[PDB]
């Protein structure tokens, strides 16, 4: 792919492009752009520049930024104790260490929401979580290893609530090779319970992926959560 292709690859699948459509300016790339550049907290210069380019080519989110499909109810949780079911495993890390980054990633959420995550072995578990490559069942495929590393519904019956993460990526811990599996999970749970992406660089719900060994929630990220669940 050339940098232009890529640009308007990320442009089109993250919602952009089809938001310059409505604004009758989809014919050249740089009013897509500013929205991008202002979406992504970028300087807002409507070039395909260096900190655009970098952006586009971080590895991120596969959940779109403007916009979804249509879904089911108000797209937030109506009982307190969320279940989830781990369908399936990559081979990448042994089980009890995805359970565990699993579990971890839901203890985040737990402390500042009214809401409990408990593990189901069960097809009707509130949160389905499921590795998959490319077509993996849902519509929405997966596109090999690096760029989206994951994605997730709002809450609601069905598919909605359920977390995918693509095994052509490498699942780790995020130290030496492979993305942080802990880290990922954290952001598509917080899709999973209704939020969208943060325009906050430092917030876990900013669309691409940034290792780190801190604490990952943000102010961002729990006053999300506190506008949603009473
Ligand atoms: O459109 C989605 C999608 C996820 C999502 C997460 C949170 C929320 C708000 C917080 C309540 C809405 C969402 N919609 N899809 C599910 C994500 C996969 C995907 C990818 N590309 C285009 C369309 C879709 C369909
Ligand atoms: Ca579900
Ligand atoms: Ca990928
Ligand atoms: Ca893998
Ligand atoms: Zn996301
Ligand atoms: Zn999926």
């Amino acid at each position: 792919l050339t940098d232009r292709q890529l640009a308007e690859e990320y442009l089109y699948r993250y919602g952009y492009t089809r938001v310059a459509e409505m604004r009758g300016e989809s014919k050249s790339l740089g009013p897509a752009l500013l929205l991008l550049q202002k979406q992504l907290s970028l300087p807002e210069t409507g070039e395909l520049d260096s900190a655009t380019l970098k952006a586009m080519r971080t590895p991120r989110c596969g959940v779109p930024d403007l916009g979804r499909q249509t879904f089911e109810g108000d797209l937030k949780w109506h009982h307190h104790n969320i279940t989830y079911w781990i369908q399936n495993y990559s081979e990448d890390l042994p089980r009890a260490v995805i359970d565990d980054a699993f579990a971890r990633a839901f203890a985040l959420w737990s402390a500042v929401t009214p809401l409990t995550f408990t593990r189901v072995y069960s097809r009707d578990a509130d949160i389905v979580i499921q590795f998959g490559v490319a077509e993996h069942g849902d519509g929405y495929p997966f596109d090999g290893k690096d760029g989206l590393l994951a994605h997730a519904f709002p809450p609601g019956p069905g598919i909605q609530g359920d977390a995918h993460f693509d095994d052509d990526e490498l699942w780790s811990l995020g130290k030496g090779q492979g993305y942080s599996l802990f880290l990922v999970a954290a952001h598509e749970f917080g899709h999973a319970l209704g939020l969208d992406h943060s325009s906050v660089p430092e917030a876990l719900m900013y669309p691409m992926y940034r290792f780190t060994e801190g604490p990952p929630l943000h102010k961002d990220d729990v006053n999300g959560i506190r506008h949603l669940y009473g």
